[PDB]
């Protein structure tokens, strides 16, 4: 009597989770609203920790990540670097070693395509936009109603459907602010420049490495791309007014609008913004900071990834946090599956809820700390004090807070998470 | 071009290894001398620690195992029990709690079958009995010559070919005694009886549990099989004689032969043997104890499983040791593959040699410890002093050591082993 999971959302997280459930023999379907791939071209990076979590899910996920990424002498180490972006000094401020393969990078859309090829045929159903969830009794199945009029029936449901998750709206009600993300009152300009232009502006050292330029109420990050032939610029600025409601979270923008937010900043940084194309993009930064979930699960329904805890991206690890969710959910459902072989329907369904109950108990604190921490480190990158020449030593003490908060993300003990998860599941079963 | 690995031997360790390596993108071939009747219908059991290693090699390995056993209101803990076999007292002497699914049991032939279905097509080559190995410069492929006159060319070679390993003889020499196992001067009778007989003879509590009966110079172990409808008997006895040269290691025997080794034992136990069939098998027990490998590896050849370290089966975990081998070799070769990806053929082949070097450094002590330990616990099960009631405190005092040695096996820290093996690989490359 096999265990059927309906995953709503075929993004990175829903697909990584599907891979882990299917390699363990659980019947999975992924319902994806789109009709093919998306996020076509962007870089993403995973901590060495998240990569090990991927490997426990199915080692093939890690082959997929490396298939989708990028001479003699030694092996390179991975460094976060911060640079002073306001003053003319533009002095190197801090640096953090993450180690050999401390981060592993890939093209999102090509990683996700590699992932889908790892799953059996028939796992992913496209053009299934979940509209309504119907919950009957715990011993009965959960019905998913899609916008095309088809239904589907599954023993349990997982929301992997992103920052605007419909599973979240079902749990907390389509009219709750808890069901929607909200503006962080910051937005970002993104564009590319040639590697030649980046060296003029910054020097060769700075142009061929990831650097965050800090400053008052704004900050700018760049790193090389396309075999070091170009450099990506992402520049983050403060917005006082509400993000217009019903207004799209992307939209075109102009090089010169970017430049106006950095006019008082040092000259290498301004030359970089000027080297961008005339037309570039503006991305609002939303998250679940203001109305975080009261619970990641209830009954036979569970939230994972951005659906549970969308973050602003100032740690560059939001998916990693979702990869832990997917490990923890995959391990619990295998324990449900082995530990209820041959028991009655009543027993199998209370196991499912008991496990989801443990998932929430185990994940919600780290996940919702990470959402807070993302806003926090962004604050520290944009302190007004960076501009005060009397306060650039109070301001330069944030780097210990960044190291500790970084390390707390990178050195997650996922094995103790899995051990505590199994204990809480047994506990929750009167065992 | 991917790293290629020729595994000699399609037993449980060689096929587990292959699964772990292909799931990571390494191009594998398994060469098995046998036609494809494969394993015996006997049963084996795996510690929860070995099962976690299985998961990390490939989660479908554990699925192959749980689907290759039977199906078991609260959850059953796994206990090992020792009883006095030599007096009619039949007193329960000791008990080790191994926890929920502390062991996971299967049928060997059903597992190896499931495992091979997991593998991609085109991996296991049957009727390929290795005869010679031709090594050349580190930078060249290794040539495997088979008895059908055919050849194969692999970047590196693993010996998964068992207690009579041919890869072992190439390393140490056909006429070296390090190339061969040797007799442990004990052998086992094996056969089945009904649960009805077993209850009638031992009583229901013992008949339906695993118990070991200790006594002088022999011991007996029984456990339910075939979904508690029968009981398997394994009776071990001592043999002062040598085992005849090239006499086969299995042989037919009689319930009456086995009964005479236990004539002085307690009644219920002699009744168990009387209930066996009239014809039963006699299993000689050889190991690598007298002449243990001086090294598991050399150049681009590496031994694993029973080839490296076969043992007498008195911890019932010798294939667990092999799965650790398999995980360590798999994690190392995966590290060779990512870290030498776009480098010269010299670096890649040196990296293999450095990985096989690390394997030997981190595995040999624990596995040669285990071989010795297997003989040692048998000597404690078979103390002459079990016979003398005045020496009872001394005899029973043995179980602390059994506890220590069992916990050393079951609590293996495979995460530190792997980190140790990665550090040693990097040190061996010159870093
Ligand atoms: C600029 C930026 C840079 C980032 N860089 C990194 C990084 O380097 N490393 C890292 O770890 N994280 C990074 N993150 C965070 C990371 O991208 C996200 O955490 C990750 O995409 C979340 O995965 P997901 O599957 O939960 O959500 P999504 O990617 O949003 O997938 C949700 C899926 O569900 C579908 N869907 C939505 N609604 C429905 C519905 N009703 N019915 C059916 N399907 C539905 C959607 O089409 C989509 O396929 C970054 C984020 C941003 C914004
Ligand atoms: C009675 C008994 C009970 C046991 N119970 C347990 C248990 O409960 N739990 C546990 O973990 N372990 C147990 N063990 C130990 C376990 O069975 C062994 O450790 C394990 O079988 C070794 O696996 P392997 O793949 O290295 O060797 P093998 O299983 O011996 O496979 C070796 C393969 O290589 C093939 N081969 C040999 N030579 C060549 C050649 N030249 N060319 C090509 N192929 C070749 C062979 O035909 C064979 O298929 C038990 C052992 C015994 C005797
Ligand atoms: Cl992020
Ligand atoms: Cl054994």
């Amino acid at each position: 009597q096999p265990l059927s999971v309906g995953i709503v959302g075929g993004g990175i997280i829903g697909v990584i989770l599907a891979a882990g459930l299917v390699r363990r023999g659980i019947d999975v379907k992924v319902f994806e609203q789109a009709r093919g791939f998306r996020e076509i071209g962007a870089g993403m990076a995973f901590t060495a920790n998240a990569v090990r979590c991927m490997e426990m899910l199915d080692p093939a996920i890690v082959w997929a990540l490396r298939s989708s990424g990028a001479d003699h002498q030694a092996e390179a180490r991975d460094y976060l670097r911060w640079v002073d972006g306001y003053h003319e000094s533009s002095k190197r401020l801090y640096q953090l070693d993450a180690g050999i393969r401390g981060f592993e990078a890939c093209r999102r859309d090509q990683f996700l395509e590699a992932l889908v090829k790892v799953l059996p045929e028939g796992i992913v159903e496209c053009q299934k936009r979940l509209q309504k969830i119907h919950e009957k009794n715990e011993t009965e199945k959960v019905t998913l109603e899609f916008a095309d009029g088809t239904f589907a029936h599954v023993d349990c449901v997982i929301g992997a459907d992103g920052i605007r998750s419909r599973v979240r709206q079902h749990l907390f009600g389509e009219d709750s602010p808890y069901s929607h993300p909200h503006y962080s009152h910051k937005f970002a300009f993104q564009g590319l420049i040639t590697m030649e232009n980046a060296i003029s502006a910054l020097g060769e050292d700075k142009a061929r490495t990831l650097n965050m330029h800090v400053g008052p109420n704004a900050h700018l990050i760049h790193y090389p791309v396309a075999n070091e032939t170009m450099v990506n610029i992402a520049a983050f600025v403060s917005d006082p007014e509400e993000w217009p409601d019903k207004l799209s979270l992307v939209g075109p923008a102009t090089r010169e609008e970017a430049m106006g937010y950095f006019a008082n900043w040092n000259p290498g940084l301004r030359a970089v913004l000027g080297f961008m194309p005339e037309n570039i993009d503006r991305w609002a930064m939303f998250d679940t900071y203001d109305y975080p979930a009261p619970f990641f699960s209830r009954g036979k329904i569970c939230l994972v990834g951005d659906a549970a805890h969308a973050a602003v991206p100032h740690h560059g690890a939001g998916a990693c946090i979702g990869i832990e969710d997917a490990l923890c959910a995959t391990v619990l459902l295998a324990e449900v599956f082995v530990s209820t072989r041959g028991k009655s329907s009543i027993v199998r369904n209370r196991a499912i809820a008991a496990a989801f109950g443990s998932f929430n108990a185990v994940r919600r604190v780290r996940a919702q700390w990470f959402v807070d921490s993302s806003r926090r480190v962004c604050d520290l990158y944009q302190q007004p004090e960076w501009a005060d020449p009397q306060k650039r030593i109070k301001a330069e003490n944030c780097f210990e807070e960044i190291k500790d908060r970084s390390h707390k993300i990178w050195h997650f003990d996922y094995n103790s998470m899995l051990q505590e998860a199994i204990e809480k599941y047994r506990h929750n079963m009167g065992s």
